[PDB]
């Protein structure tokens, strides 16, 4: 009854106070269901650019809320838990970027969107899981600096044939460290299922999958693949999203994988956020201006 109370009050306050709710794919299902749009980080930031509303309640982690703010600088962006963050992103530092630029000055700095806003001010181009191959393909250089995810960087090297210098050392997402034995098991249990895993997964997992793709790419695979069962190698929130879009398919987690930071957002603190209209995401004007440069370069490459 309190969830119904909270859901009803959340819906009431968002209309009353003029908020659009954007939720990342990895939010708990109860928050996905009250959001106006559910998607990946860049998808939500670009969706916000289209909106006539000027107030956004963002449900994800801090670098994503900040990406919304960078591309929507004149909108008020609030989050329910100001400590929700990406530990992988936080392991890459300005000092490491500057060190590697000095070592490899002819190598463009390609930063995965899962990166701090401060790191973005130092990057030559931003990329996402879905466009990293195309972005690195179109760059002039046969060598790039790439971070913060080593698995994604090595996947890009495989697909482009280019040299990819990854930073920091052992940059990785703990959520996507499935083991390849999980794929061996599902091949036995569901011999006709299609296995889709994220490019942030380790190479033995990527190489055993039917598809490697971002969450956005996962959402599009059943549009062209009629298989009845998909096994999904990413954070558990995506199962809810996929089942909602394709109710006549079955979606099976490769393993249970939970991002603790994504789960910091709850109905209760989401309600608190609408009641208090906090916590506002604020970036210095200078950070927004500098971080926009590699984001626009990414838009330009994607043509
Ligand atoms: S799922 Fe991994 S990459 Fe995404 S926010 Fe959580 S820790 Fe960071
Ligand atoms: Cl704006
Ligand atoms: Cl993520």
């Amino acid at each position: 009854h309190h969830h119904h109370h909270m859901v009803d009050e959340i819906l009431k306050l968002k209309k009353e106070k003029g908020y659009i709710i954007l939720a990342h794919n990895y939010q708990i299902p109860e928050l996905q269901d009250i959001a106006d749009f559910v998607g990946d980080s860049l998808q939500l930031a670009r969706k916000a650019m289209e909106l006539s509303e000027k107030k956004i309640l963002f449900l994800g982690v801090d670098f994503m809320a900040e990406l919304v703010k960078i591309l929507n600088p004149d909108k008020k962006v609030i989050v329910p838990d100001r400590s929700a963050t990406c530990p992988m992103a936080n392991r890459l530092t300005p000092e490491i970027i500057r060190e590697y630029r000095e070592k490899f000055p002819d190598a463009p700095v390609v930063l995965f969107v899962n990166s701090t806003s401060e790191c973005k001010t130092l990057a030559d181009v931003i990329c996402t899981s879905a466009n990293a191959v195309e972005v690195v393909k179109k760059l002039d250089s046969s060598v790039v600096i790439f971070g913060p995810d080593r698995n994604l960087g090595e996947y890009v090297a495989e697909k482009t044939g280019k040299k990819v210098i990854t930073i920091p050392e052992n940059g990785h997402c703990p959520v996507h460290q499935f083991n390849a034995e999980s794929i061996d098991a599902v091949r036995k249990k569901y011999p006709d299922a299609k296995v889709i895993v994220h490019p942030e997964c380790p190479k033995p997992v990527r190489d055993k999958a039917d598809y490697v793709g971002s969450t956005g790419q996962m959402e599009k695979i059943p549009e062209r693949d009629p298989s009845r069962i998909f096994v999904i190698g990413t954070e558990i929130g995506m199962i809810h999203k996929l089942k909602k879009k394709f109710p006549d398919r079955e979606f099976v987690p490769l393993e249970m994988a939970v991002c603790v930071n994504m789960k910091k957002n709850t109905l209760e603190n989401t309600l608190h956020a609408l009641q208090t209209e906090s916590f506002e995401v604020i970036l210095p004007k200078e950070v927004i201006e500098k971080a926009k440069k590699p984001i626009l370069r990414m838009f330009e490459l994607m043509g």
